[PDB]
């Protein structure tokens, strides 16, 4: 396509990422080839475009290839490595090389990048009889410091290195250091650039879009690298991430790709917050009732009675947490098999707000879609544009089952009637 | 093209423009189609891009449409517009439609947008014997209101009305008052939204880039509109605006294109500063010598004799400003026809780091590609990345032309040789 | 009177306004006259003097004098207007005249005025069977903005317009949009500039000054405005705004009498926080003794005993919530008639601060009111300054009652005894 | 002594030193031993006595130790280090090592430690026929991104690299580095932290203090080091850093004796501002009375006549500046050998509070001192507490020289009389 139609794409993307903040943990592999000027490139865009960034890199692989020519041997335990004096030394002159070189690069095709004590560490331990020796774990990190230069428009970049108050160094991991650096920050977005597309489905298929359930039930199954990929992806969700990336950092241009289309080229996880929804019994009716009532009293719900929904409790759906009943949401059916329609949507006030409403819209959705309805109506006197936003259109009442029709000519409402189609 | 290579290729005119501030004086007939919804749209992308806004809009045409088909008939003074009591209120009525549209068109497919009393007015008065009346020319403008507002990036709308402190209102022209504006504020760049695609030269085809200097001498055979548009934008550069841009703002996606790509769509003006460039003849060899001494005393500029400079003083430029000497550069020629060679380069350390420097550079090109010469060497012993920034590539001895490769041999200088093509 | 005594009577006046919130909503009938400039000048003044000034007006009135002299009728649904494509057309119309008169009117006899896309509408939808088309009520406002140009000392300017994320303009009701931008912002007073002198009682008198339920139990026999008026007013109020106030914004100079004198001259309605206070019957006294106790120990309440409590609990009051107890207070009666003492003036020390304190006060002056006491004694050790702030003068042992004089001879408490004189 | 006494010592340098800047210099030699948790320990407190600090280290040494014990060999042109790829990328190593330790060394016995790409680079090109390579100087600091940093409260750590727009990394020297960043800030201090106890004199006595003149006069006999050292500090004064100090960066304690003692330990530098002081000869007493009379007038300066100017020009010292003349002053002597006066000390009035008073003042007792004169008087109507600010002590008429205690009886001014003592 054209320029203009690219970028006019990339323009709702492109308000999104605005002042939010992007964690990148950065494979060091990447820091190395013509893999590291096309990265620098993309990430000075990204700053241009007021994205405020922090850039993790890590170091194992550099201190394997080390490790593998110098005649030692690297042992891991949990995926974790044990470091000592002499690969904790390498891993200080690594992170001078790769951040003197990406700011090089960056420079050189002035973007303000900064780096600084931020985390301070303290050593795993021992894992399983094993002595990780100078191996760390972020114990603190310094998050108004952080975001002091963030604040200024400044990149950070942060090497896998943390200091304790005993005057130690230790090498961090950094799949789990930029987890952690992400949920003290609340960045909206982890991003984790790798060597591969994404992560694969059992057939080799490339995981798009995934739950943090369904990346859960895929590491069962999955190698050790995409297992700790996967659980750190899963705590900075669980910790307050909003979503986390996987790409492959070094296949070209793929970062912009990722961030500014509605396609990408890796994975994406995000999380589900949590809604019990169930099929409504007859122990709900009298908290629907006291729900439904005032809405009805102000003519912004269908005069009902108590006897309707004792005899039509099937077709309501509610919304819970804690035992107490915040949503309800009906599917009435037609004599088209094709057609449905929600009536009764309803969040309590206190509850509003917080895309209780479109749950239940999407359940009901998902209830008339197993029963092979393709077409959702909905009626409201005083609420269309809620529908009229989440992909419902305008109609007639010529366009009602025939009955609907009939009903709603003598309910005298004359609400606004809307559909959605929805697809097998 | 791919989105990744449009994007970055957008990506430095994306740094070039952040932070900067753009007015934009535009057509009000652009104010009503579906011209409208994209232009919006167009800027609500140039917010989100952290373009400072300020926009104005005409009303000249709307009230013609209206005059025309009341009965009543425009009078023009110069191009400025006769507006009375009558035309002032719809002029009135039509900033309140066109406004509330704006944001309609903006809101709806939230960005900050902001309108505000920044402007007092005042009439024009009587021109050659004909009474304005209503018809106002800015007196003040807020100048710090204003900045406050982009500050805390807030879009600036403008009808073209002031008032006074007599309580009146006057309309103002827009291809006045944004070159007015501009100039305040001193944006960087002002823009001209007009229904025509830039400015035509004598036979038609598009002028894509001019100076102030060529917009001028165009002005001479050219139509009414797109005079006033030239007077305006000269005077708008004169005022200390940086970049004037004509598109048609009617045409899809013209600003993106124009802003975002080396191309464009419509005529960018722009003005050289004041540079006296000439000949040296032989009262500036004192001068130069001076100016010259201290750097080949530094190792800087190769050994020079003052009998050399009297007869290769045809070979000299230099560059002045109210008669005092503040640059040289030498041509040199070579047996090879193809060759040359900028030698001697010298800005005076006080008027260092305006462009002088760059003003000689090119004046030398110049000179060099009027006798034939295609390639120009540059040999520096502690200058050498100015060449490489400007154009040069590296080069080798035995690139040299034959004789410059035997005194290069010889002057042990072991300096850094460069050269940059030049075309027909 | 004289200048030197008018501007030190408004000055108490000017300290309470000062730094303080003010939403205006104005009649548009305002907007026209020399009712215009008077009541411009008056903003100017207002914004002097430090007050955070929103302003909005209404357009139902230009809207049905159109709707009137175009053939089309006026609708009406409790009172809200159905506004079609055309009147919205019209009412964009409006805003813009209105507002370029303002400023004129403003500016020309420079204040900081600005006007935003604060407000996101949505549409009303369908009252009682009756369509309101392009009818609308705010969904959103952009209370950060808002705040932000009051900060800076800007004055806001609202048409009753808003848009939606749909690209529609809707015609807010000026009465409820004020009411509503009052409560976001929180707003310490809310004004109406009507063209009646405030809100008349059930005999033609003026209500300077009322409670929210007494605006409220006036609505059932007034005009449908006035109904209208008092329902918005209270929800505000309800909503947290401190004051609404309902004044002749064509009567000239209203504004400055209300707010800068004792008197005033329209309608003042205020909300009552709630406080149950009640006779003490005996289940209090355990709950009384231990509020007491505490301050007895320290000197600062008179040694009592509980079997005076008991006998005496008809001459104490409590104040309370939830069922908890936070204040009391006693009055006593003497052989004079004309002669009554508040004691054990006590607060729960995590409840103080509140105005419990003066509620019980008050609560106590009403009761000794209805027995026909006028001279109210306190003796108070520690305490005096309260009842002397709370108009309470010094006075003598020889001032008591003949009892009390005798009973504070022999108490030994040598405290501080204070009178205040409560009129029939 | 006392702790009590050493704090109260050190204070009026604290007050000195809070809220400047200064710049340290550090040989990379000290970054290695049991110095630089001493260093890092003492720059700490440092930050947490309010002074901004900006740290550089040398990568030269180590740059050599390997080049000695890999079989290659360095090479210095003028003290400059040719720098290959090779070294390039083991300076890069180097600098992080450094940086991690000197972190852990901060942190570990916290203070907030920053790290930014502040430096732009350039290839220093070509000395004396021989190609530096990747050796640089600094073209570009981003001093607005530094006192940034510094007023947020950080530290600034920079190692001896920087880059260029063509993504090329150079090493920069760490002596002129250190003076370039000191001038672009404005540094009040630049600190050389080295391996020797200051700088020596002709026999082997450390300079405590120098002028730039006498570091300049020794340079002709000094070690070549030294003469760098001498070179740097030189420039970083003429272009406007107050005092540069030399110490010995491996003896414990140095920096915190240096600063905060009235003693010390290195040697310091400093720049004179120039004044032309002379000897007064007869064409400067119209210029000396015209300056004079107008205090004469005012009752400040003592009544004089133009034939005692004309009889007594040789006590009179002048101070000029472009052939103007901003000040005089004069010397008196009497029967006794061991007094003299200063009278007539005056400053023209534009010229003044910038130190000329002062520097004649100064200049009047080296005149005094170069006869023999121990005991300076003056005697001031209205500006004694200059004087006594300046070392002068009150004293009696039964103090003068016996024949000035006559004028002084006689002339009837009842000035105030004050001496100082000085020393042979
Ligand atoms: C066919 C039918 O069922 S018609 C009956 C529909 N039910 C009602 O009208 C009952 C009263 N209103 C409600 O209960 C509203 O909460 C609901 C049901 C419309 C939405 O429930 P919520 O939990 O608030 O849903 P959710 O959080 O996903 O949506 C919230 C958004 O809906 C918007 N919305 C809510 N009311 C309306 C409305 N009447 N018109 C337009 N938009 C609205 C809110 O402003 C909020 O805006 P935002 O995303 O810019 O914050
Ligand atoms: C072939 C030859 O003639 S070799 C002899 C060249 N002459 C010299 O070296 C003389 C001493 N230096 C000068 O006179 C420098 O001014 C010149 C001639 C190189 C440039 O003149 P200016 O008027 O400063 O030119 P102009 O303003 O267009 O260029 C300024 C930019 O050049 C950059 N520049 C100047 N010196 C150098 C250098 N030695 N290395 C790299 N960049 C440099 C400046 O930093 C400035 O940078 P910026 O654009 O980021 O601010
Ligand atoms: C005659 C008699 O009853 S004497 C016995 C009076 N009772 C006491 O002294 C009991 C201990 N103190 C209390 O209980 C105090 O709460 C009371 C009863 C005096 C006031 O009750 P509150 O609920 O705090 O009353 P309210 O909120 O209306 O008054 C609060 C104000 O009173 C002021 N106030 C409270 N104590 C005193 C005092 N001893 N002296 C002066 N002012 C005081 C508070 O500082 C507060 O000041 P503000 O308006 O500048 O914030
Ligand atoms: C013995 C005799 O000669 S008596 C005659 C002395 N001459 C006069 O009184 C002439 C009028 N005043 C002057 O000419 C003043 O400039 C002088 C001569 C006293 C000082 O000259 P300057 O160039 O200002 O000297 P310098 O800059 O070193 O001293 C400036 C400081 O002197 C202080 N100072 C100046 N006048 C006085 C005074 N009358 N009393 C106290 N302090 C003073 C200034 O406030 C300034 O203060 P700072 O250091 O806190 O800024």
């Amino acid at each position: 396509d054209s320029f203009v139609a690219h970028f006019r794409e990339a323009a709702p993307y492109i308000r999104q990422m605005r002042g939010t903040t992007l964690v990148a943990g950065i494979d060091g592999r990447l820091l190395e080839g013509g893999t590291l000027n096309k990265l620098a490139a993309d990430i000075g865009l990204l700053s241009q475009l007021g994205i405020r960034l922090v850039l993790i890199h890590g170091a194992y692989h550099f201190l394997d290839r080390l490790a593998a020519a110098q005649g030692r041997t690297p042992h891991y335990c949990r995926g974790l490595r044990v470091t000592d004096e002499t690969s904790l030394g390498q891993a200080q002159q690594f992170a001078g090389t790769v951040r003197s070189r990406f700011e090089a690069a960056l420079c050189g095709s002035s973007v303000p990048l900064v780096s600084g004590n931020f985390l301070t560490a303290r050593p795993i331990g021992v894992i399983d009889g094993t002595d990780m020796e100078y191996a760390g774990v972020i114990r603190k990190t310094d998050t108004a410091a952080l975001r002091f230069q963030l604040d200024a428009g400044n990149i950070v970049w942060m090497p896998p290195l943390g200091h304790s108050y005993g005057g130690k160094t230790f090498n961090l991991d950094m799949v789990q250091a930029a987890a952690s650096v992400a949920v003290s920050l609340q960045a909206e977005k982890l991003v984790y650039l790798t060597l591969s597309d994404g992560i694969s489905r059992p057939d080799g298929t490339l995981a798009e879009t995934l739950s943090a359930q369904e990346a859960q039930s895929l590491a069962e199954h999955a190698a050790s690298e995409t297992r700790r990929l996967i659980s750190s992806a899963v705590a900075a969700l669980e910790g307050g991430v909003h979503r986390v990336q996987i790409l492959n950092g070094a296949a070209d241009g793929s970062l912009l790709q990722e961030l500014f289309t509605r396609n990408g080229i890796g994975t994406s996880i995000a999380k589900e917050a949590f809604v019990s929804i169930r099929q409504a019994h007859s122990g709900d009716i009298p908290h629907i009732a006291a729900l439904i009532r005032p809405l009805e009293e102000q003519g912004i719900l269908l005069h009902r009675s108590r006897e309707y929904l004792e005899n039509h409790i099937s077709e309501f759906s509610i919304l819970e947490h804690d035992g107490n009943l915040y949503g309800c949401a009906a599917l009435k059916t037609f004599a088209e098999a094709d057609c449905g329609e929600i009536a009764c949507l309803a969040v309590s006030p206190q509850a509003q707000d917080g895309g209780y409403g479109e749950r239940l819209l999407a359940h009901i959705i998902d209830k008339a879609r197993g029963i092979g309805i393709s077409r959702l109506f909905a009626l409201s006197t005083n609420t269309g544009e809620w529908f009229a936003e989440r992909g419902f259109q305008t109609a007639s009442e010529d366009e009602l089952p025939e009955t609907r029709r009939k009903d709603y000519r003598s309910n005298g409402r004359n609400s606004h009637i809307l559909v959605r189609r929805l697809h097998r």
